[PDB]
């Protein structure tokens, strides 16, 4: 039958089903190729967490007699899932991505989990030692948003290093959505890195962050190489913006709410002008 | 049986099940009326995305031979879902909202999808052309949070224009939660709009934004008409606050971390005072 | 069979399944003990909402004839779920946490829901009366992110007061993720509290906030007792940072984008220095 | 792109999307009308069970303090679901089925639950008292397939009596699938009815079964009024077939594996001829 | 820690994780190969139904304007799913099954759906015309178990014909479980086939059934070529067993509850000996 | 508001929420006790299958490198689930069932899985060797309904032997529903047992079945010790009923469709009288 909305719907469909111009500058994606799945990617990052921090994300109840069994099953599930997503990435943006290539890259990534665990361990320690409000390594790994963002970042960075396209950005934007912390997979970040609270933090594509660095909520390391360099032991407080070819010397402190466009000598402190 | 917690629970229930005062200034909602469903609304926005960007949210694998089939099925699912939610909105806040009224409004909205696609297309282009870190239209549509917030906004705005109450705000707050970007459905926003990173962005109810405007994370366009006006080609950097009857002239640049309460002449640049 | 990735995977598992050093400073968690479940905790907070605001989160359709039935069922579901999570908290960080202890604490919490409803009611009123963009108590409770964060906070605070470890922080970080609003469960907050927009708001562990206080997006109440004290009727605009032993006098107004490290007299106004 | 299977798929779709003859003797179903949902129907029968046998299907844990709350919530959920399905039935096969008609029928059905509980109670008693293998009323209600089939039947019969088309048969076939027991909704069955084991039992549309009757697996009451009549206290053993205008007198016993086409006097016994 | 059940569990695992003998006569299944998924197979059969009977299983609400869209989407989903399962079948029991082979077979099957629809249409007609209890083609397709079993059978038979191993039996056993009707995929069955009630029906691997044949519940066509042949217009009543090299002549009737091991002349009737 | 169905619903609830008589002969179930969960029980049986037949139900893809990992994880999941259900059984029908008792019984059951695997292995072999239609051990374990019923039975029997009440019957009725095969947990069944097709098979509580016995669909071993005894190498064809104190001698064959109430000498054959 024909209702008053019937022809409105059919006409809408006809218009939506064409667009010779809305073929956009969209290059051609081969039919049959799989597309990145946010769902699969979510599962991938969660398995990575469960493998890196066994028993915390790796099991609902504590059981020392099954830690290894779970690592074994989790690594296999991750391998299958990651192979497919890496294949989707290669296909997105001779070379007609065969699973063979994707499966080896996925295995290469997995071989990096022990190292990722070692690095993330220092990040958790830095988060604990410098946060009186933190009262356990377990509480930090279990619910602190910063560890999740940093974990996603290090996972994405490794994938980028291995040459997996698209997937790395997908993974960091995922953390961006869940934590409000936006770290570009290309950023370079040292050990014992910590982000306090973190909502609004933005770390640009070519940023270089040293060791034992701490950033607070709203801190931006951006531009407009062209991103800032923060040396070791640096602290940047709430909402400060650092942009361009700027180097924050080791041990320096950057007060909050300031637009920083000049180098900051090591061990110095820079704060906003007085208000009245 | 009676445990030590038994009477505590029953007494709690008795107290919670009364409140003659907690009938609040809550007007009376008719029994039988459906209430807005965040779940249905989520599905609605996702279908809208899949219809606006066919094959990106419209299918898990690439298949040019089924794009139209999916648009047809998706439009129908959206129509059914949207009719019910619009009905819930009308019922929330002679006129005893009949589905008949809601179904036509839902169809009217759908007839606007081709235009929404045209506008959003310019937003994606602006996001690509001004972001060296962006490397594909596909990557932008697929995982950039800004496009999701802007999409939700334009969808909500149209619904507001059509006179659908409550639902528009529901939709923007949804993006607010998922991206950290808060745009009031009543704001007016031009073509080629882009938000870089975006967490913390706040765009007030009566804001007017021109064409080719770019906002960074933490930027607020608020007050306390009474919201700012940004002319074409304006850029507002990280965490800047613009409030009141303020006009940012075309081509002007607003540095970050500044409280702007005065008009900004066209083509000029305003930055925070030096620090030391 | 042996593929090229086979031995890579097995070697990865072997390395991941040891770590005598990665036993970390992680104290020993007893085998058999349940661990906190973000999933159960999500259900817990949602039930709390449905009980505090009956019919809004308590039912998909309006029905005055079943409000009490739903409160009864919801209180029971909450009780079961909360008992288990409280038990997990006690076990995390003579005293070998018996469900008996956890069940009474869970019941004690539930007996506080009537009071929580009374307090939250004032928060909703404050959100309505001071937000021209707000047009109904129902719209506020239903989709405003601030009410969700404040609700989670008051729920977590009560749990903290009752002596439930870990779970309170879990609950606030949950709101942190969903709204971008980070309130430490230990903060003390008065009636008629409101947060406008809120993404990026950070309220430190020992902060004390009076009655009728309003905070905007990006506002930080932190440090580095050692957290700020805001007296009644205070307003802090966008992105302002207040840190240390600072007291904001009643009725005072703190402009946005400023680093505040000094006391602010009552009824006064402090704004950022002019820009040029 | 075009693969070897591409044109095969498109041609298949073209052929499947026509059929002027396969419009069959299928009468025309109005666009917009809802169709019966096996999913909703499953939920409906489960709620009916939970309401008829409170606490058995009505709650995962025993709690005398919430039985009534659950009955209240369950009745409401059932009402909503049943209204829609009854509407679908009326629409399937002036009279353009308005929910108004369906909602009252749904309420009428619900008003019959107390009586259904009374009748089913006698069926459970008969199942217990005549089954030495049965050791509790609770075990019978909880997992005996016969009670489920008989429950579905009595539910469907009442719906048939009220004039709800299609839905009754849907409900009995549901039990048919789950238990192997096929009872036509039109059959008439007395109190204290029991089916032992039951797989393969078939009870025809116009069958009339008295009180305290017991049937075993594979028993058929069919034909080809034209279905059998079983008086009180009758027992029919395994796989026996009773067809046509046949009356099994009260207290009679029908042995298994026999084709019965003649009346069976009351109190008599009929068995298969000897084998050798 | 070590509980009293700890070592019992570990010892159980050790014993279960070996078995050099329980490598059974199980041939070696290549690592990496996918195994048949009952879950995917369920989805496959449901999509086949929705495509064969458009709008009945193809949509929750009636909509003539979207029938074709749904057929298009459903055919694609089916194609993807069926390709994988066929690949699993080939792998189960030079020839190292490439998806290429499986995808073409899957497409070949799909090209048979129009014909399957034509045949099944006659089965539905036979079910209606010979069942006074049937009152609509729609009611039959929608909930009659026989149509589901017969549909699964014809689907499985075609797959068998195309040379797909394992999957066909999987599909018929699926119907066997859901309806109590067991038809071997190798059986040959003519048009206008109908099964009344059907629980307990068993149709052997090499059975040949003519046109317009009707079988009742519990009927077995088995053995121990070596299975029965039923010519056109044959009817076999409840629980009758036909085995071996037996031919039931056209138009013949086989009464219920009888062990038939001899040929049955055309147009004749054979019934169980009298009882007393 | 008050609709025409409003008071009908409230009155129904009032009537349903009382019943001093419908407290039935239902003994009192302690508040707080968990009730048997068909859902948990389903998971339990599926895990048991995956552990008994590793890689068949134990993983979606073939992987010899992870068989043991999966057995380890599966045994743990099963242990947790089974402990709770056994506790529910003990509570159903001094002795106030403590999890301590249930956990040891659950572990005791698990220690029996290696033996169950050994016995079931003979059942699979018997199903293969005597079924020309069977073409692989893998096909049998993967989709043959008989193996599922027999597996559930042996699992339930062991639980019965260990003294777990209620749960065993729950488990067999589960198989009864899924396969149409009803085996009482108390039956005693020898090795190399096979059921061909099986729908309608009924094996009574005190039945004793020897080794290498085969039963066909519809076969009943019942009564009304008091159940039949079948010695080794016995075969009972389709729909035959054996009841009472009857012994079927070894190597004997019982034809189908016959009511057997007398002993059957070893090696003999008994068939239905001729028909005409």
């Amino acid at each position: 039958t024909t209702f008053n909305y019937t022809n409105i719907l059919t006409q809408a469909v006809d218009e939506l089903s064409e667009s010779q111009s809305y073929k956009g500058l969209f290059h051609q994606h081969k039919d049959g190729d799989p597309l990145p799945s946010a769902k699969s990617l979510y599962k991938i990052v969660e398995l990575a967490r469960a493998i890196i921090f066994p028993g915390y994300f790796g099991n609902s109840t504590v059981n020392s007699h099954t830690i290894n069994y779970h690592i074994g099953v989790n690594v296999e599930t991750l391998f299958g899932l990651l192979t497919e997503q890496i294949l989707a990435g290669l296909c997105f943006g001779d070379n007609e991505p065969c699973r063979e290539t994707a499966s080896l890259l996925a295995a290469r990534f997995i071989s990096k989990l022990p190292e990722l665990r070692r690095i993330l361990a220092t990040d958790v320690e830095a988060a604990y030692y410098g946060d009186p409000a933190a009262t356990c390594f377990g509480e930090i790994i279990s619910c602190y948003p910063a560890i999740r963002a940093i974990s996603n970042y290090r996972i994405a960075h490794e994938l980028l290093i291995l040459g997996v396209p698209l997937i790395p950005r997908f993974i960091t934007e995922m953390a961006h959505s869940e934590t409000g912390i936006d770290i570009h997979p290309g950023a370079q970040i040292g050990h014992h890195f910590t982000i306090d609270h973190g909502t609004g933090v933005v770390i640009g594509a070519t940023s270089i962050i040293g060791n034992n660095v701490k950033l607070y909520q709203g801190v931006t390391l951006g531009a407009k190489p062209r991103h800032p360099i923060l040396e070791d032991d640096v602290i940047v407080y709430s909402n400060a913006t650092i942009l361009g070819r700027v180097t924050i010397g080791k041990g320096a402190t950057v007060g909050g709410n300031i637009w920083v466009t000049e180098n900051v000598p090591a061990g110095s402190r820079i704060v906003q002008r007085k208000n009245k």
